[PDB]
């Protein structure tokens, strides 16, 4: 529906969030132009291509057909310049990036909201998985805050949807690729599955409990055990070099063994045995719930 957001009553709040093809924009939609109407958060491709809007309608209808707690919501589409763009239109949420809100919240953050926070990733992505949608790009960089006790995740960039027949996706026009959140099979294959994005939430485990201190993010943590003075193909030869001989990010200072050990069983490179999100939800709910009280 184009008349839904009619560009000339989306208007500028604040910039949120920005990189090499997207940014993120806080406007508000005001129908009446009487200082009112909804808050929103609105996405716009950077540097557009032909190639990279036919990837944002994909992205689009994907985030479209998608309801759940603990996924941002749709909102509409914004065929902005006059019907000749794309913008993408979704609720706002106010605490902003999951990565964010570790590092400038600690005040609020103990390890039960941590686990409550894990159990929510794991079901919107439980979710995801039902509609045979990869997302590949788990990290809490993409997962955002609506309040002390919601996250989503909140970016579907990159995700892909499988193959009627398959149960991996092959991407064969690789971009930029957040190598240190990659399963070893993504980095050596392409391949791309449930069980990567599994792997990948090991990671998201992991910066949940470093807290995201700047010395112990993933990419600084592996760079320090490659050496940091690689550059270029060689840290890649190096991580999956390291990856494919059971080498891995540390545990967390503070992080209960059981903990570690859920990161440790999602970073297994037999890619079958990794558990499934349902598994790590329940694992974590009874965690919780085993606790006194
Ligand atoms: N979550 C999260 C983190 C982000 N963010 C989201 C809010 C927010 N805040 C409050 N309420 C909200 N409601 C809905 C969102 C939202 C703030 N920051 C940063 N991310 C954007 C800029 C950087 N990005 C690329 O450069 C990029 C790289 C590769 N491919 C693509 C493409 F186009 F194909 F998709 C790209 F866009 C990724 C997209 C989303």
């Amino acid at each position: 529906d184009p008349t839904q957001f009619e560009e000339r009553h989306l208007k500028f709040l604040q910039q949120l969030g920005k990189g090499n093809f997207g940014s993120v924009e806080m406007c508000r939609y005001d129908p009446l132009q009487d200082n009112t109407g909804e808050v929103v958060a609105v996405k716009k491709l950077q540097h557009s291509t032909e190639e990279h809007l036919r990837d944002f309608e994909r992205e689009i209808e994907i985030l479209k057909s998608l309801q759940h707690d603990n996924i941002v919501k749709y909102k509409g589409v914004c065929y902005s310049a006059g019907r000749r763009n794309l913008k993408l239109i979704m609720e706002y949420l106010p605490y902003g990036s999951l990565r964010d809100y570790l590092q400038k919240h600690k005040e609020r953050i103990d390890h039960i909201k941590l686990l409550q926070y894990t159990s929510q990733i794991c079901k919107g992505m439980e979710y995801l998985g039902t509609k045979r949608y990869i997302h590949r790009d788990l990290a809490t960089r993409n997962i955002l805050v609506e309040n002390e006790n919601r996250v989503k995740i909140g970016d579907f960039g990159l995700t892909k949807v499988l193959p009627q027949d398959k149960e991996y996706y092959k991407v064969k026009e690789p971009g930029e690729s957040p190598i240190f959140w990659y399963a070893p099979e993504s980095l050596t294959e392409s391949k791309f599955s449930v069980a990567s994005d599994v792997w990948s939430f090991g990671v998201v485990l992991y910066e949940l409990f470093t807290y995201i201190e700047k010395s112990k993010s993933p990419p600084a943590e592996f760079m320090r055990m490659i050496g940091n003075d690689k550059q270029g193909q060689m840290i890649v030869f190096h991580l999956i070099e390291l990856l494919k001989n059971n080498g891995r990010l540390p545990r967390p200072d503070g992080c209960p063994d059981e903990i570690y050990m859920i990161m440790t069983e999602c970073w297994n490179n037999n890619v079958n045995q990794r558990p499934s999100f349902r598994d790590l939800a329940l694992r974590v709910d009874q965690i919780r719930d085993n606790m006194a009280g």
